[PDB]
């Protein structure tokens, strides 16, 4: 199955090395992963939440924080953003 991200995820995916157009929903999570890995969003210390605040991942979620344990939510705010 393959989903097409709106401009602002595209954006954020292509930042970390995507190329194409269109992903699978597990392509979506591993650059997604990346961008928060790389720039270090999560707290050192409770790593499973990210803070994304005043930044790309924020805009396009439209929420400064959340938990990677919060799959529904995490999906939902993907949802909006294909």
């Amino acid at each position: 199955t393959l989903v097409r991200p709106k401009p602002l995820l595209l954006k954020l995916l292509k930042s970390v090395g995507a190329q194409k157009d269109t992903y699978t929903m597990k392509e979506v999570l591993f650059y997604l992963g990346q961008y928060i890995m790389t720039k270090r969003l999560y707290d050192e210390k409770q790593q499973h939440i990210v803070y994304c605040s005043n930044d790309l991942l924020g805009d396009l979620f439209g929420v400064p924080s959340f938990s990677v344990k919060e799959h529904r939510k995490i999906y939902t705010m993907i949802y909006r953003n294909l």
